[PDB]
């Protein structure tokens, strides 16, 4: 029914559908196999993800699904987003075949890599060694920047850039996901918690929450959050507030306190995309060349 697009289109006969990654506003999310995504070697067999309507998919459901597609399409291929590798309209379901991240979000991935604890009896030369260390944090938190520097050029902006909406593939590369969707900023429930006890409120900027403003710099502001996220290993933002509660502290200026074991660098960049003025934060390109210094500094 969707015209063809045979720069795109990918023949659906070549996937092998197999285990569902979770759910969205719409759509789902499926891990496949897929034989010849390159086509120099039609037999060669990749993993991937694939992007699908629900049962219940409306009209609007498959518009919004289209509509991700085509700024998929535009937007590029960058190593620290999730590329668009084919696509399946063609006699049958729209499938929207995208990269597949092997180690799941970033929130779950730093969460289930928590240092050993106090209880954990001392076994070997390395059990009070997590598996998490500055510099990959670092290293984290700077790929982010990059994905979104480049998302930016292409005049993207995210809306809702979390830990949860970033993905971590093999080798630890993280891996911006749905930053071209539409997610009905008009009608946003600010007291919804998600099925993991998440309230996405609690990364939208002020101009955002209050004036429903969106801009780079306000995806500035929930990056922010995403640096206070990764240096909690995985934590939720503004503990123990609720949202009626993060509506008043907001308006009186607070921010969030700085983080146990975290330097006075990273608070101070936090802090930066903290700040009330969205042309006083930082740019993408500045957070960047910021993380980059305190990595090398890191790297010896
Ligand atoms: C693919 O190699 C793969 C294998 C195991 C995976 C896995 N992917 C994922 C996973 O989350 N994959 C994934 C998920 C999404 N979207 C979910 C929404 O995130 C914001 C996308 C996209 N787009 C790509 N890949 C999990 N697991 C097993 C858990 C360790």
């Amino acid at each position: 029914d969707l015209p063809l697009d045979p720069l795109w289109e990918f023949p659906r006969d070549r996937l092998v559908l197999g285990k569902p990654l979770g759910e969205g506003c719409f759509g789902q999310v499926v891990r496949a196999e897929a034989f010849g995504m390159d086509p120099a070697r039609p037999d060669q067999a990749s993993t991937v993800a694939v992007k699908m309507l629900k049962d219940n998919a409306s009209d609007k459901d498959l518009a919004d699904l289209v509509s991700e597609m085509e700024v998929m399409k535009l937007i590029g291929r960058h190593k620290n987003i999730i590329n668009l590798l084919g696509v399946c309209t063609q006699e049958g379901p729209l499938y929207v075949i995208v990269e597949c991240a092997a180690k799941g979000n970033l929130r779950e991935f730093l969460r289930a890599r928590r240092p050993p604890g106090p209880d954990l009896s001392p076994d070997g030369p390395r059990s009070s060694e997590g598996p998490l260390s500055f510099p990959v944090l670092v290293s984290c938190a700077y790929q982010v920047a990059r994905g979104m520097q480049y998302l930016e050029s292409r005049k993207c902006i995210h809306r809702d850039l979390a830990a949860r909406n970033v993905l971590v593939t093999e080798d630890n590369v993280m891996k911006i996901a749905d930053f071209g969707l539409a997610r009905g900023v008009h009608h946003i429930d600010y007291y919804k918690k998600t099925s993991n006890g998440r309230l996405p409120v609690k990364w939208m900027a002020p101009e955002a929450l209050f004036d429903e403003v969106y801009t780079h710099q306000s995806d500035v502001w929930s990056f922010g959050i995403l640096l206070w996220e990764i240096f909690t290993l995985g934590g939720s933002p503004y503990p123990g507030i609720p949202v009626e509660e993060l509506f008043s502290l907001l308006r009186e200026g607070h921010r969030m306190d700085r983080p146990p074991h975290c330097p006075p660098e990273l608070y101070g960049l936090m802090r930066e995309c903290w700040h009330a003025a969205p042309s006083q934060r930082p740019t993408f390109k500045q957070l960047v060349e910021a993380l980059d210094k305190v990595l090398l500094a890191v790297s010896e």
